[PDB]
């Protein structure tokens, strides 16, 4: 069944023995070191339109949560920056820690956030999701970090949906939302060719990873870590601690939109 998680047995270090990809060249998260970071003057801002309509589902499959949208036809849109045509919302999803010191996957400057929260977008001119993750910019993910800070009260709504699945595999209705409203004023972004942070970990990203965090409180974050890696017929298992550690640079440059 090629099983696999975030524990010591079946994680990040043994991935590899499923998917040998998993120790590719371009594979992602990685650290983000002010000494290798080389402004783009080319960059261009990107932009989208979200239909709040498109929201479909929110799941939980052990591994994070996440929100599903209609992406059947061209309804939510991520278009410019590093990207080459319009790229459709698929799903977001998060990564968070055991407690509020960590959680982010990507780290700058040898700092970490308490979360994650990656938007996952793909090329429509490959016909099908499927046929997009085979090629090299086949998919987008537009990254933010959470930071501990004021109460978001967009981000509740969310929270208050994880009541319905708070088991593996449990899933409920998750309309109108738009997932711009998460988003920080300032648009300065950091982009790079990687990979899924998860298995099978296909190098198809171009990461476009926000400078400025979003701000959550505490009891907000609490409310995440209070799901379960386990199914209800399953002794609990919480869930937390489902990032990937950073993975070796090698031969890329990360670009920026800032001087
Ligand atoms: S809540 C986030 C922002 N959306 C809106 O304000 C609603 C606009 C819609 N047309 C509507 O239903 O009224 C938003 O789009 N933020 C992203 C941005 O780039 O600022
Ligand atoms: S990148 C800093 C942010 N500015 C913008 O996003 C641009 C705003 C206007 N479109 C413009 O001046 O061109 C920002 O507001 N960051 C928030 C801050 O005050 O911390
Ligand atoms: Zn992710």
């Amino acid at each position: 069944a090629k099983e696999w998680g975030y524990a010591s047995h079946n994680g990040p270090e043994h991935w590899h023995e499923l998917y040998p990809i998993a120790k590719g060249d371009n594979q992602s998260p990685i650290e983000l070191h002010t000494k290798d970071i080389r402004h783009d003057p080319s960059l261009q801002p990107w932009s989208v339109s979200y239909d709040p309509g498109s929201a479909k589902t929110i799941l939980n499959n052990g591994k994070t949560c996440r929100v599903v949208f209609d992406d059947t036809f061209d309804r939510s849109m991520l278009r410019g920056g590093p990207l080459s045509g319009p790229y459709r919302l698929r799903q977001f999803h998060l990564h968070w820690g055991s407690s509020d010191d960590h959680g982010s996957e990507h780290t700058v400057d040898g700092v970490k956030y308490a979360a994650e929260l990656h938007l996952v977008h793909w090329n429509p001119k490959y016909n099908t999701f499927g046929e997009a993750l085979k090629q090299p910019d086949g998919i987008a993910v537009v990254g933010i970090f959470l930071k501990i800070g004021r109460e978001k009260g967009e981000f509740q709504i969310l929270l208050d949906a994880l009541d319905k699945i708070k088991t593996k595999g449990k899933e409920a209705p998750f309309n109108h939302f738009d997932p711009s409203c998460l988003f920080p004023a300032c648009r300065d972004y950091w982009t790079y060719h990687g990979s899924f942070t998860t298995p099978p970990c296909e190098e198809c990203i171009v990461w476009l990873l926000l400078k400025e965090p979003m701000t959550v409180s505490s009891d907000q974050m609490a409310k995440l870590r209070s799901l379960f890696a386990s199914a209800e017929n399953e002794p609990p298992v919480p869930l937390v601690g489902n990032w990937r550690p950073p993975q070796p640079i090698k031969g890329r440059v990360v670009r920026a939109s800032f001087k």
